């Protein structure tokens, strides 16, 4: 529990974008550990950032919990996807548990 | 010791006044640890951020320390608090020892 | 592998030259690590920061490997020192393994 992802991408987003994500990937992290929504912390933050030879759209996850696991990867990838486009082969995630 | 407090927040701040945030800070976990002030790193950075349902004001904090605890929770706690006027239950702390 | 150098620093940087920074990093983190180009990441993400009792130019860096050391220090402190002029000295790097 007291599941927190912060999300560092160099995605072009507006502040209400950036916003409605977060919102979302609380609710995301809500289904996924079955802790209540008002526990979940999202924040998304921009960088500028290489994975391999291009600065093409990538994101770097730390996700925390307090305390069985492609379940949580897939969810936060999806949304990730949903919001900012990014492919998936340039998601990474950090488990910090 | 190498003590070192990194703040993501969705705060509005002008940069002089996270500077002294981060001044303070310094102090902050410098008497906590009894390290000396200048081996004490602050850093805080904007971030879109949602906690619950609602994007107010909150506040993530990465602690780090090369190496008893509510002792330093406080302590940050109350610095953001004083500084950022978030309330102590919008605040996540991660200690990575 | 999947290493990954995210930044966290003051210095005053265009975008471009962040980019440039990071490209360089990612090659960096391959030598060393001798894992391909296309699996590193690295990214940069201005935040106002003190080390000791001066906003001076400082980094923090969080490196990630799924998975003798000294080694990558040197390394991504020089990167650092060529490309933002931080002294060594201001740099604390974070291994997360
Ligand atoms: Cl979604
Ligand atoms: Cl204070
Ligand atoms: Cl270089």
């Amino acid at each position: 529990s007291m599941p927190c992802a912060i999300v560092t991408t160099n995605a072009d987003f507006t502040k209400d974008q950036a916003d409605a994500f977060c919102l979302d990937m609380g609710q995301v992290l809500a289904k996924e550990t079955g802790k209540p929504v008002s526990y979940c912390m999202a924040g998304v933050r921009k960088a500028d950032m290489s994975f391999g030879t291009s600065t093409d759209l990538c994101c770097f996850v730390d996700f925390y919990c307090i305390g069985k696991n492609p379940s949580i990867s897939a969810a936060i990838t999806g949304c990730l996807t949903q919001h900012f486009k990014v492919k998936p082969e340039r998601v990474y995630i950090s488990f910090n548990e």
